[PDB]
């Protein structure tokens, strides 16, 4: 469905976590239905996330207006929700707006797809609303030295419209080569991207990293792609 702040759309984290594989199953299958099946006025595409731990699911959603977004949870509020908090050990509905965004020139943009074969990062972040523009304009700069970090393919820096936090959408060439980049030295960081991540912390009140694997998608007017086949199982 492509990422890019250009567009006009909000961009919405459904994001879950359960204690069972029965529970990303069940998810996973009961909105891979609303995706297959569902009309939605103003809805733009949505990209449904599985986790390898085969524990909670995100669902990447791209929405024309915020009325076409609270319309949709005016049917499915008290039909689908309790559902869902029943198949999940925590719900968060992000509504995020896309502010910046870059990626390795080997690429041409931003795809999010079953067909491709990304290690699908997701950041959360909490900050004080007082906190949250600093946070965003230091965070939503071009950075050259990452595009040149082995693995990595691009990242997405989007807004909580309301004020509250900060999502990171980060797109990796395994997990291996994220791993890597995460956990090496401060030593092999160079002078800049020391200063940026030394300020970042003093904003950021919480923090909350999940890895996923886009399963399926689906734009407005268009068949679906998959790799999750009829039970929710994925490849």
């Amino acid at each position: 469905p492509v990422i890019a702040a250009n567009d006009g759309c909000l961009t919405v984290f459904n994001m879950f976590t359960t204690d069972t594989i029965d529970g990303q199953r069940e998810l996973l299958k009961e909105m891979r239905d609303i995706i297959d099946n569902g009309n939605f006025t103003g809805w733009r595409s949505s990209t449904l996330h599985a986790g390898q731990d085969e524990h909670g699911t995100a669902n990447y959603i791209q929405w024309r207006s915020l009325a076409d977004l609270e319309a949709r949870y005016a049917g499915y509020k008290n039909n689908t929700v309790p559902l869902f908090k029943q198949i999940s050990t925590s719900v968060h509905l992000l509504k995020t707006e896309v502010v910046f965004s870059q990626h390795h020139p080997d690429l041409p943009r931003i795809e999010i797809s079953p067909e491709r074969d990304d290690y699908t990062v997701i950041i959360v972040m909490d900050v004080a609303a007082q906190d949250q523009a600093a946070l965003v304009q230091v965070l939503g700069r071009p950075d050259e030295w990452i595009k040149t970090v082995p693995g990595y393919l691009s990242h997405a820096l989007c807004r909580g419209i309301d004020g509250t936090f900060v999502v990171l959408y980060a797109q990796w060439e395994s997990k291996e080569r994220y791993d890597a980049f995460h956990t090496m030295p401060e030593s092999a960081r160079p002078q800049a991207v020391r200063e940026q991540r030394a300020f970042t912390d003093t904003l950021i009140t919480a923090r909350r990293s999940n890895t996923y694997r886009v399963v399926h998608t689906r734009s407005a007017g268009s068949p679906a792609v998959s790799i999750m086949n009829q039970e929710g199982t994925w490849q």
